[PDB]
């Protein structure tokens, strides 16, 4: 019972060894990661690695021949990029005359903080908050085929409204989101407060706010970014960001005041993605959520970064809960599925069972 | 020594198990195929295929932990289709810890006649004409690595225009061609010889052959092929069917005088596809060339229409030939090549010695 899992369906070219000691713990034996080179296609990309990214992976752990489950992304994404990963897990499988479990990429990120507890820790009812880079998600679980879209955007992810916005006030690196943070976090008393920067049930919307803060900047003072001194900008990136995560929490609020049936025997909340490592939205979630009275206490969980962010770790434990709790392998025959919805995960063909 | 062979470039899904005694002899174990169904997408057919049309081609075969070398399709087609048995291929190499041979798909039709003779019968210095429906090519052959086109369609192939001129005649069959051909032999004698129904160097052109046809039954007394006798329309048959074969044999009578020293050394002749089946075809050939005296004395070879129409046990044999006479295999990040040239065989990236 050794795990091979692969993520294929971004730019992320990723394959993990898992190790399922026994049914109440699963330590991890190997993981690689192989990203897109930006200034090539992401489909021949994925062909290029998924091969020599197994085989070092493979010569890395335990063994080559002690595989005993192939897990694959057949999950929401690219068909051309994805089917390098599935057409690769057959010829494993096949070889290896062992069965291919075909993950939806969701499920993987919503299963994964469940891996390190066995599925203990955050229990069957539970709610999450998946805010990435291409994620603004507030998903219900109700068992591992049952979970309800409660909160959605729209317009764009967190992560890309943060870091377009944050482009506008000057910052260009790598990872433009948190480097605001880390500037306001900085000296967060030293700001101009003088600069006042002031700006349906089911969804959330991001792609204003960029266009709200240029109208702000217009009428205020001044736009030039480069000649604008630092106390300003940081009271300009502390409403901006204050601004992005009150909307987030007001439609949190709303949700869970408007149908508390739903939520009753709620007791974890778990905020995984890139703006997760949000020190502000995470005392913001804490703060509003613990004080509410119709709103059932909660017990807030922040996984780790390397796990939140695009692996194939999550598709390994995700395929390891439904070969457990529901006894279910896919066929041979799987293909691609650009636009699988979640509630449509068993709906579809491509399953047999192995009970 | 037991060769696993893929085929994934055009509409047939081809598997087949090869079994390599010695380096003297190589019958075939198993064998498979399954072509797309037409009144569903190339590369979903062949991705959907593969895995179950390889674990039965491995179960009825030897075994499944037997295999020794994996041979697939690198060669000419649509990428996606392709990906969809290479992508699988690696899948099978990485798991068994085997080489991968990227065959070239035409390398496949030149090298096949090979086989039953353990590459001795079509000695090296060769010439080889490959009539299909797809194809229409000339190919003289000095090693496995140099292949020179001599002659190659520029319109459309033999196949296609023996089926759209035989369409306007009246036939309408699964193979279009060989009906006619069927029809014209059913009694040569009785035909109306009266309905005289008349019509740069590395070159051929078969595009006009429809056009003429029309030109001369709207000159000539009656269009209606449903009123028309059999007597007439078996006249025209044979007419339509003399002239495509007098301009392959004209072009081929061309190359062979024009440089005779490329064909000093020649002394097999290869007719493999489709359009080899016919007997007037056969005919035709040996006594032309068989008379002309600066051309070099030839032995006719016509290859079984199995082996002649795209399967995988040609890629198997490709395979065996680059890994024994060349000792080459391809890398584990090798990628489809939709317009792969045959002199650019060696030239491409992916080869990597086993000597
Ligand atoms: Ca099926
Ligand atoms: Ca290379
Ligand atoms: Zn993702
Ligand atoms: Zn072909």
């Amino acid at each position: 019972y050794k795990v091979l899992a692969i993520e294929t369906s971004c730019d992320d070219t990723c394959v993990s060894v898992l190790d399922r000691f026994s049914k109440s713990a699963a330590p991890n034996v190997l993981a690689n990661l192989k990203d897109t080179l930006d200034s090539t296609k992401a489909h021949i990309h994925h062909q290029a690695r998924i091969g020599p990214l197994t085989e070092r992976a493979l010569i890395e752990s335990n063994a080559r021949e002690g595989i005993d489950l192939i897990c694959v992304t057949r999950g929401p994404g690219m068909p051309g990029s994805l089917s390098g990963g599935l057409d690769f897990a057959k010829g494993l499988a096949v070889a290896w005359n062992k069965p291919l479990i075909g993950v939806h990429h969701m499920l993987g990120h919503l299963l994964i903080p469940r891996m390190g507890t066995n599925g203990k820790v955050p229990q069957f009812p539970f709610v999450s908050l998946l805010v990435s880079g291409g994620h603004t998600t507030f998903v219900l679980s109700r068992a591992i085929d049952d979970h309800e879209i409660l909160c959605d955007t729209i317009d764009i992810a967190v992560g890309d409204s943060l870091d377009k916005c944050g482009r506008e006030l000057g910052f260009k690196g790598t990872m433009i989101a948190r480097e605001m943070e880390k500037f306001i976090n900085q000296d967060i008393n030293d700001q101009d407060f003088a600069l006042k920067l002031e700006m349906n049930m089911l969804s959330f919307s991001f792609s204003a706010f960029i266009t709200a803060l240029r109208t702000n900047l217009t009428k205020l003072g001044k736009t030039e970014i480069q000649e604008l001194p630092e106390r300003e900008i940081r009271s300009i990136a502390y409403q901006v960001q204050e601004s992005v995560f009150d909307h987030i929490i007001n439609k949190l609020k709303h949700v869970l005041k408007s149908q508390p049936e739903k939520f009753k025997n709620v007791r974890e909340f778990v905020c995984s993605g890139g703006v997760s490592s949000n020190q502000r939205l995470r005392t913001k979630l804490e703060t509003e959520l613990g004080t509410l009275n119709s709103t059932s206490f909660f017990n807030f969980y922040y996984p780790p970064m390397d796990l939140c962010s695009d692996n194939s770790i999550m598709i390994g434990w995700a395929g390891i809960e439904i070969w457990e709790s529901l006894r279910l392998v896919s066929d041979l025959d799987i293909c691609p599925i650009r636009q699988w919805p979640l509630n449509d995960l068993l709906s579809v063909d491509g399953w047999r069972t192995d009970q």
